[PDB]
């Protein structure tokens, strides 16, 4: 997250950190057994590190729960980044607590104009490099679907939306991916793609989870 500040320890409680080996991507828990996630972070040997501050650091509110299944949506283009999105299954159920807690589904899309909160471990910097150890939030809105495509001719699909700030500074970047945007207790995006970070005319494109609730619920009553 580059413009954006420290969001205290455990603040975001369906925040996770997908680690193997080290932190990679983001997700976000949305039931006992369940993380929503981009596509592009896809990698066998997952384990998922919910209750996280510190990434570096054992602070007693995490929980290490490997994954058991991971489905990769079905019509995701990883040349497009079309359909940016995939489900992680928990060997175990997590113990859901103040500190570890779901989001939930959106029931209709967001609108334009709607401040959504954007949370993650990756870059800080939009010209550098820095990786934050503790977890960075940005506040930001979602952006008109013509201001979009506008910014991203030919990119942009009725999977995705933009949110943000066309003047540049603030946005989710590398390492981001996979984390939720939240907006009004609704997980209407995923972290998915842009062009660099926080750069003017570009703002973040984000998976459109409300398209996808069908799946997810479906999914999850047969697996
Ligand atoms: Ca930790």
């Amino acid at each position: 997250i580059v413009g954006g500040y420290t969001c205290g320890a455990n603040t975001v409680p369906y925040q996770v950190s997908l680690n193997s080996g080290y932190h990679f991507c983001g997700g976000s828990l949305i039931n006992s057994q369940w993380v929503v996630s981009a596509a592009h972070c896809y990698k066998s040997g997952i384990q998922v590190r919910l209750g996280e501050d510190n990434i570096n650091v054992v602070e007693g509110n995490e929980q290490f729960i490997s994954a058991s299944k991971s489905i990769v949506h079905p019509s995701y283009n990883s040349n497009t980044l079309n359909n940016d999105i995939m489900l992680i299954k928990l060997k175990s159920a997590a113990s859901l607590n103040s500190r570890v807690a779901s989001i939930s589904l959106p029931t209709s899309c967001a609108s334009a104009g709607t401040q959504c909160l954007i949370s993650g471990w990756g870059n800080t910097k939009s010209s550098g490099t820095s990786y934050p150890d503790v977890l960075k939030c940005l506040k930001a809105p979602i952006l008109s679907d013509s201001s979009c495509k506008s910014a991203y001719p030919g990119q942009i699909t009725s999977n995705m939306f933009c949110a943000g700030y066309l003047e540049g500074g603030k946005d989710s970047c590398q390492g981001d991916s996979g984390g939720p945007v939240v907006c009004s207790g609704k997980l209407q995006g995923i972290v998915s793609w842009g062009s660099g970070c926080a750069q003017k005319n570009k703002p973040g494109v984000y998976t459109k989870v409300c398209n996808y609730v069908s799946w997810i619920k479906q999914t999850i009553a047969s697996n």
